[PDB]
Parts: C-alpha cells; sequence; structure tokens
C-alpha cells in the first residue's frame, strides 16, 4: 500500500532495508568500542569520545536511509542486529584497523547500491547516497587512515607511552 | 603506501594529476593576463582584477583536486608548468576571446575525466567534478559570452571609446 | 611602450623576471611539499599547513615583484615553472632541510638582485627588495633554522616519536 | 649656530635647500593647473581636483624636507618662486602631459640627491629621501601614465566627448 511510489526498484528496496542493518550492526560496533576504551583497565578517553561520535554518525545514517525509504514508498523491513565481532578491542592500534576494516565495508556496500542505482535508472537514490554517505564515508577513511599512520609512528620502543600520547594530543576532548 | 584507496582506478589518478597541471597552467595564464592589463600603457584596471581573481579561483581548483586526490589514497604527482601562450594579450576582446578557449578546454577536460569516472563506476569522482567544477565552468562560460557580447557591441566605430566604457561600467572596482 | 620609464635600467627589468620565476617556483615546490604532508600514509598535518603558508607567502612575493615591474615602465616575461626537486619529500627534517636550501636560494638572488641595483644607482629597487624581501628572508631563515634544531633535539633513539611531538607541540593548528 | 650637525654635508645641506625650491615650484604649477580647469569655459571639476591634491601633496612634501634641515643642523634657505610654465593648460591630455614631465624632473632631482648621499655616506639622507619621496614619485608616475594612456585611448574621433567621459569616470568627485 502506497499511492506515491514511482522508479523505486524491489531490488532497491531491499538493498536499502540491508544498508540499514549494515549501519545500525556498526553504530552497535562503535558503541562496543566505545565502551571498552572507557572500561578502568584501558581508560583511553579521547579514544571512548571518537568511537562514540561514530556510533552516533551510524546510528543518524540508518535512519536517513529510513526516512528516504518512506519517502519514496518502499517498505521499512528490519532484521536481528548481530553482535560486535569482538567483546575486547586490544589496543588503539588494533581498534582503528578495525573501524577501517568496517568503513570499507559500509562504503563497498554504498558502492554497490549506487551500481544497483545506475543499473535501474534510479537517479534520486544515486544521488541521495552521494550526497549524506558516499562524500562522508571518503572523509572518514581519510582521517582513519590518518589516525593509523600516526598511532604506527608512536609504538617505537615505547607503545605505553605513544598509546597515552596520541589519545591525548590527538584525540579531542 | 595507503591504508584507504579503495575503488580509486589508477587511470582516475593520472587523469587528477593532469587536471591539476592544467588548472595551475590556467592560474599562470590569469596572472599573465592580469599583469598585461596593468601596464601602464594598457591601464584598464577593471581588466586586471578580473584576470587576477580568475588566477586566484584556478589555483583554488587546482587544491581542491589535490586535497580530493589524498583523501581517495592516490598521490600527487606534478609536471613542469608550461608559459601561458602568448606575452602580450592585445585587446580586451583579444583577451575575453582567449580566455573563453581557455575555460572551454578546461570544462572538456573536466568532462572527458567525468567520462572516465563514469566508465570506472566511480561515483564520488564524479559527483567531485560536478559539484566543484562543472558547474562553475558553466557559470564562468556565460559570464564570458556575455562579457564577449558587450564588448563586441561596443567596438563600431570608436573602439578605444567603447573599451574605456566596458572596464568603467560592466567590470568591478 | 612606457610613457614613465625612469632611471630602470634593461639588466635590472630582466633580473625582476628571473627573480619572479624562482618566487613562483617556490610556491610551487613548497605546493607539493605541503600535500606530500597530507598524504594519508605521512599524516602530519601541522607540516601540511606550514608548508602551504609558504607557498602563498611565494606567490604574493611574486606578484608584489610584477605589481613593481609595471609601477617601474618594465615588462613582465614569464618563462616555464619547472616543477619541484622531489615527488617525495621524506622526513620533516628532510623537508626543513630542503626548505632552509630554497630560502637560502631565494635570498642569494635577492642580494644578487640588490647589488645590481647598487651598481646600477637604482635606489628604489634596492629599498623595495629590502622593505618587502631582504628582511623576511632574514625572519623566515632564523624560523627554519630554530626548527631544525628543535627537529634534529627530538631525534633520539625515537625518531617516530619525535616527528609526531614537533608537529603536535611546535607547529600550529 | 647648530650643536646638532653631524656627517651632513654643505652640499647636500645646499641640494636639498634647491629641492624645497623644486617642490613649492611644483605646488605652485599644480595650484595654476587646479584653477585653469575650475574656469567657467573649462570646467573639469575632476581634474581641478586631481591638480589641487598634487599642489597640496607637493607643499607638504617641501615642508618634510625643511623640518628635516632643521633635525640635522642644515639652514633653510628659500629663493624667488619661479610662476608656472603656462598661464593655459590646453586640454586634460595636455595637462596631464606636463604634470608627467614635471613629476619626473623631480624624481630625477629627488635620484640626484640620493646620489650625492651616496658619494657623501649620509644614510639618514638617503633613506628620507627614499622613504617619503621616491617610492611616492614611482606611484604617483605610474598614476599618471595610466591616466595618460586612458585619455589617449578617448580621443578618437570624438574629443569633447572622451574629455568628459574620463573626468566623471576616471577622476574623483
Amino acid at each position: 500500500s502506497s499511492q506515491i511510489r514511482q522508479n523505486y526498484s524491489t531490488e532497491v528496496e531491499a538493498a536499502v532495508n540491508r544498508l540499514v542493518n549494515l549501519y545500525l550492526r556498526a553504530s552497535y560496533t562503535y558503541l562496543s568500542l566505545g565502551f571498552y576504551f572507557d572500561r578502568d583497565d584501558v581508560a583511553l578517553e579521547g579514544v571512548c569520545h571518537f568511537f562514540r561520535e561514530l556510533a552516533e554518525e551510524k546510528r543518524e545514517g540508518a535512519e536517513r536511509l529510513l526516512k528516504m525509504q518512506n519517502q519514496r514508498g518502499g517498505r521499512a523491513l528490519f532484521q536481528d542486529l548481530q553482535k560486535p565481532s569482538q567483546d575486547e578491542w586490544g589496543t588503539t592500534l588494533d581498534a582503528m584497523k578495525a573501524a577501517i576494516v568496517l568503513e570499507k565495508s559500509l562504503n563497498q556496500a554504498l558502492l554497490d547500491l549506487h551500481a544497483l542505482g545506475s543499473a535501474q535508472a534510479d537517479p534520486h537514490l544515486c544521488d541521495f547516497l552521494e550526497s549524506h554517505f558516499l562524500d562522508e564515508e571518503v572523509k572518514l577513511i581519510k582521517k582513519m587512515g590518518d589516525h593509523l599512520t600516526n598511532i604506527q609512528r608512536l609504538v617505537g620502543s615505547q607503545a605505553g607511552l605513544g598509546e597515552y600520547l596520541f589519545e591525548r594530543l590527538t584525540l579531542k576532548h
């Protein structure tokens, strides 16, 4: 039941629902990452705040996709959200590597959906993805790559020292 | 060495580097145009300022392309910048004709790169070019065409008079 | 064609044109340096901003020289701008060493032109160079020497750590 | 009688007095030029104001020289001020040509005095001349050359029309 649907394929509708699941799973992963760094035996609050902000960003992305689904006359369908891949996330370096792997997976899912939009001649969809998602992914992944490089440079030698300094001097408070 | 590169072809990376060279060459051409109109034996300051503003715009375009190259994980490679095609630029009319030829050449290079982006299924690139470059080119070329028409209308008959009036009454101070 | 030229030798006019080329080449070199430090596998943004500011300063110096050329009745002549001497710039230390070598070369070119001005009894030229260029070079070179010393002190031992700390704690954001 | 004179030659003292006479004569010439353009049968007020401003500038230059003469312990000596070379100044073009000839003569007198300062190892004098006079002359002469070119471009054909337009659209009110 929709009186508005136009040029919106069932394939795209389904892929949008899958992307919502991916974004919510990413949000959940970042929630876990954030709280891990808030453990009293980890205690790197700049890292807590970095991942918590990302958890909010991914939730907002899911909600944007859902708003779009309804604007086009598609129907939201939700699936179980699988728990994050790890319970403990290791070092800041380990975490930032996991985060980049995650973002690349989201980016590829966006690219896949854009390709589907192109195949389906759905310019509203393809533009929607670029404006709210594809640009943001490129920016985020560059930031994460920058952070990885700085973390790596700081290892040495004296990993504890480097981990503290990165959190204090790069990450925001 | 990049930990971020995704869906960014070597072909696109190379074409972006070439486009940077084209934008810097255009900036250099406009620098020459601007100072020519500041000669005491030319002395058309509205024309100086018009071309100097364009020199800044083209430099900014090059820097935007370079920022994008790094955001995608490509590697900037710079080449020699060839000197402008002329040392003396003739009349305002001659100059404006040269400027339009230049802008059309930049526009075609942007269109060529967009086509490559399309062939390579690189929507981030294609959107980047449209947002920061393709729209601006259309606007600029329309402005230049408008100016050419006004300059042409003012020739007569009394070319000196017309050249002065255009600079005084159309171009900004 | 000039109705204004007075006490301005052909030798000085030519040397001013050469100096414009040197300043533009320096600007181009700093543009390359800046973007190298913005690479995701380098990621030292304080260093990016340091060199980008210098690129702007050198471009402004070229434009000042060109304005002066026209004020004196000389004629700007532009030459090809050779690409920077390197595509990759190594460490912050390597880069700062290259920058000092570059500035000393500009300074010597200014000194050479001042000497020519003196030989030609051209006090407007000699004063112009001192006011806008010679003072600024001394200040800049002292700053670079200061930075080199601080970078060198930070090597150790733990070069990665030192490189990060210099960028965080000395260079501006 | 002076208790302050140091490194200030009689040659320089005399040349400064001569330069005062030249500046006052220039001021007087511009006073005549200004009022000529205020004649009801000439009536080009932008031109009146242009020359009257120059009359003030030249008077101020004379006073600066006189202040300097006393600061150095030299003694002002005034001579008769010869009347301007013409009673009627022809067209704006004629006037602007006369003005440039006048400024070049002042500039050469400044250059001559700077050379004397150099020969006499009098750096206070040479710097004084550059700061307050040599820079200002270059700027003024460039402005006059610019105006001459614009006036010349406007002749045609229709000289009356061009003369009116220059006064209305270039000169200030």
